[PDB]
């Protein structure tokens, strides 16, 4: 069990070849998992350490986690400064005991591909004529939960302000202090900073914050998102530059029959004159291609099986390690997915909404690294074969999912779906999200105040 430290998912091609010759040589399963949190884990480790020094990498008493950033933003020029906040803000927070674990990003409208919501602190970037001046603050977000405790829930982050780039650092301490300082001492189940915020109130904490980082919070200025997929395919950059992303089902890189995943791209960090980048959606990003290198490349990919066509549902979904790894494992989440889709395309098909997509996510079990507590349909596992069906989040990750059945297996899952999925295609107004649908046609209540009306 192995996760390295790599700030904004962003890895070099020397780095890559270190790690792939290690994965394969000294590792049970001999795999590369990517992770939704922008970097990469080896499993069954029979000197990793020795490996990850020499190639300028150091793995994570921390209680902090990989800092995201988002990976592909539409105005290309905004990643490079947004990158160096998330390498800085990562640093920064090197180490004070945390009560539990504290997670950070950095996003930059109108993608929410990082998916804020299931995190402490987030830095909403404002940008003027092409360039950084501050961030909208958002703190609070987290998804665990305990099956049938109504005092655990999954919460959305709420908005504190704006504050200009000057004081980012200072702000990102003060708000982990005052996080580690209020925390609850008793009970750890309650720790995390979305039951703080919820104890003291929002105001208190702001109030705090501003004391301890010596600044006062301006009004949020706007942002809206549109969405939270990766741009798979090639998509121009600046200069003369283009960026591959690949979409890689789980994340799960190994050499399988007639797809060697793993070769190919380890014949592409040999000849990628750039980077590699991690996403939020466990996809990878060849980075930094020129223009005259681009068939070079594709071909590679084409031939390996990493540019295989998948449909646009099967790009928006996603599942968590879970068995035959996880310890805590109540239901199989990512050897489950590829069969589980291969059924809901068809329900799809059936519908006629092939070329549409519903985030749809499954999780193991509640501590939900899976992120199913911000899915348009979200799964929980709760015993073997058996899962809770969340219905109602919406397509930008805003709201979370009520329950809508309790421990059912995957015909009962899919007889529900092919019903709803059926209304929806038939009901729905013009570009109206499955999610939003199930709420306005009254199939399911939502979840406005998450502390109060989550669990019914
Ligand atoms: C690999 C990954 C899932 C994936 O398929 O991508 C994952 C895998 C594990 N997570 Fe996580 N978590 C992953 C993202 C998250 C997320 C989502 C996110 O951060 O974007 C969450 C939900 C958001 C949240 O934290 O509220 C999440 C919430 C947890 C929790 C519940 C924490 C809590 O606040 O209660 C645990 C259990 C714990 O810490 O006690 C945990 C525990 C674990 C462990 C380490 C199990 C353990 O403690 O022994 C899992 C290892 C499985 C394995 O064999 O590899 N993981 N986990 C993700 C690794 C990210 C990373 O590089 O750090
Ligand atoms: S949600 Fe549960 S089963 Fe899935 S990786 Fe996290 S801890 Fe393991
Ligand atoms: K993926």
């Amino acid at each position: 069990l192995l996760r390295c430290r790599l700030p904004g998912g962003v890895i070099t091609t020397k780095q890559w070849q270190a790690i792939d010759k290690f994965a394969g040589e000294n590792t049970i399963y001999g795999s590369i998992r990517l992770t939704n949190r922008q970097t990469f884990q080896f499993h069954g480790i029979l000197p990793v350490h020795q490996m990850l020094h020499s190639v300028g990498l150091d793995a994570l008493n921390d209680m902090n986690r990989n800092v995201l950033c988002t990976s592909n933003p539409y105005e290309s020029q905004l990643h490079a400064e947004a990158y160096e906040w998330a390498k800085k803000i990562s640093e920064h927070l090197l180490p004070t005991y945390l009560p539990r674990k504290f997670k950070t990003t950095v996003v930059i409208p109108p993608q929410n591909d990082i998916d804020l919501h299931a995190n402490d602190m987030n830095f909403v970037a404002i940008a003027e004529n092409g360039k950084l001046v501050g961030f909208n603050l958002l703190v609070g977000g987290g998804l665990s939960i305990e099956h049938g405790n109504k005092k655990t829930y999954a919460r959305t982050a709420s908005e504190f302000g704006y504050l200009p780039l000057e004081h980012t650092l200072a702000v990102a301490e003060a708000v982990v202090t005052t996080q580690r300082d209020w925390g609850n001492r008793t009970d750890r189940k309650n720790a995390k900073t979305k039951y703080t915020l919820e104890r003291v109130g929002v105001e208190t904490f702001k109030a705090e914050v501003e004391r301890r980082a010596g600044i006062k919070f301006e009004p949020i200025r706007p942002y809206e998102f549109t969405g939270r997929g990766d741009r798979i395919g090639w998509v121009k950059g600046i200069d003369d530059n283009w960026h591959l992303t690949l979409f890689i089902e789980n994340g799960r890189i190994l050499d399988y029959p007639a797809r060697p995943l793993k070769t190919g791209l380890l014949e592409i960090a040999k000849i990628h004159k750039g980077d590699f980048r991690i996403t939020a959606n466990q996809n990878l990003i060849i980075a930094g291609v020129p223009e005259s290198e681009k068939a070079k490349i594709e071909k590679i990919a084409k031939e390996s099986g990493l540019m295989n066509a998948v449909t646009p549902q099967r790009e928006n979904s996603m599942a968590c390690v879970s068995f035959p790894t996880c310890p805590l494992a109540m239901a199989e989440a990512e050897r489950f997915l590829p069969s589980f889709i291969d059924n809901i395309d068809n329900l799809m098909a059936k519908h006629g909404v092939s070329d549409e997509h519903i985030v749809m996510r499954v999780t193991g079990c509640p501590n939900g690294c899976g992120r199913a507590m911000l899915a348009e349909v979200g799964l929980v596992g709760k015993a073997p074969g058996r899962y809770n069906l969340h219905l109602g989040g919406n397509r930008i990750g805003t709201r979370i999912p009520r329950m809508y059945k309790e421990n059912i297996t995957e015909p009962e899952i899919l007889a529900s779906l092919d019903e709803l999925i059926g209304r929806w295609a038939k009901e729905r107004e013009a570009g109206e999200g499955f999610g939003d649908f199930t709420v306005r046609a009254g199939i399911i209540r939502p979840v406005l105040d998450p502390a109060r009306d989550l669990w019914d």
